[PDB]
């Protein structure tokens, strides 16, 4: 069972308990966006990332305090018509906010329990695409064929320097079984890795939250403030957000590796966690939400055609 996060006097994770870090709730976000949490009947913002400022230009002790009614005005009756209370985890609203000064800024929305998770993100257009990586995929006769395709496939689409199919045994330990990659690069192909460096708290969260990622491996953590939920004097579930903090086992694994951002998406097969699609690029590299819908719609894709496949073997 979970350890208590940090800021509710919980241990410091090591290489003993790898196993024990709530992953999901760690009071804090990446800083390459901003993150509110409102209430899901009042519209009352709760807390807020301390950067919010950044990405929504408020007054800081304006905005605790202030509704999504006043906030976001447009909005807001949208989010009680997609997202009431007791609508499903995954549900998802998007829009698009063109009022910020800077550029548009994309804004996620999703529910759990009694609390609205609001993502905010800068818009970026990015280059049809999706219907045919989906053919790409359903086009490979075989499973060694579709993790070459998706690997490439993803690769296409994203830019990443490296893209691997990370295959997991029943022991849990991982192996990269397929890759596409930047020119030059060493192969990480054939490399085994212990169960212990994806753990199994990570890989049952991944069940559920099929697409996380580390935009930058060297950023520092930006907490919510207050970071207890006040409805519950409770953490905020943030598995489901984007935005939340990478373990920072997981961002020291990933500087020593070399990896300046990090994203990967679930392949899913009989409820269980059949491997990852698990891109690296060099350098930091923020993904705008629609590519990241893409790659969510190809994971899914992917899993499908996994399971097809070894059914029919
Ligand atoms: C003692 C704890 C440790 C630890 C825990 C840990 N790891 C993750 C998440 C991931 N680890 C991944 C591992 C690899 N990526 C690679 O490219 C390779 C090899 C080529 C490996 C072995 C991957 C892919 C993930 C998924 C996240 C991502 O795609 O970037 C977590 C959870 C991270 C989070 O979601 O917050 C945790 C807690 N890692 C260790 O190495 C040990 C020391």
């Amino acid at each position: 069972p979970f350890f208590p996060p940090l800021y509710l006097g919980g241990p410091e994770i090591t290489t003993e308990n790898c196993e024990r870090e709530p992953i999901h709730i760690p009071g804090s976000i990446q800083p390459h966006g901003a993150l509110l949490t409102a209430d899901g009947h009042s519209g009352e913002v709760l807390q807020m990332s301390l950067n919010a400022a950044t990405f929504l230009g408020q007054e800081p002790t304006v905005l605790r305090g202030q509704t999504l009614a006043a906030l976001l005005p447009e909005q807001w009756p949208a989010l009680q018509a997609a997202l009431p209370p007791g609508c499903p985890d995954a549900l998802q609203y998007r829009a698009t906010l063109d009022w910020p000064a800077a550029g548009h800024l994309s804004l996620t929305v999703h529910r759990v329990g009694e609390l609205l998770i609001l993502e905010f993100e800068p818009t970026e257009a990015w280059d049809h695409a999706l219907r045919n990586a989906m053919s790409a995929l359903e086009s490979a006769p075989n499973l060694r064929a579709l993790a070459e395709v998706a690997t490439q496939t993803v690769r296409e689409l994203t830019g990443f320097d490296r893209v691997m199919l990370y295959k997991f045994a029943p022991d849990a330990t991982g192996e990269v079984i397929a890759e596409a990659r930047r020119e030059g690069l060493h192969a990480f192909l054939g490399h085994r890795f212990p169960a212990s460096l994806i753990p199994a708290q990570a890989r049952a969260l991944y069940t559920r939250h099929l697409l996380r990622l580390t935009a930058d491996t060297r950023a520092a953590a930006v907490p919510l403030d207050p970071v207890l939920n006040p409805q519950t004097n409770a953490p905020t579930p943030l598995g489901g957000a984007v935005l939340r903090a990478t373990s920072p086992m997981h961002m020291q694994f990933l500087r020593n590796m070399g990896v300046g951002s990090s994203l990967s998406v679930s392949v899913v097969v009989g409820g269980q966690l059949w491997g990852l699609i698990a891109c690296h690029h060099q350098t930091p590299y923020v993904l705008p939400p629609d590519l990241r819908t893409t790659l969510e719609y190809l994971g899914r894709e992917l899993s499908e055609q996994v399971q097809v496949k070894e059914a029919l073997e």
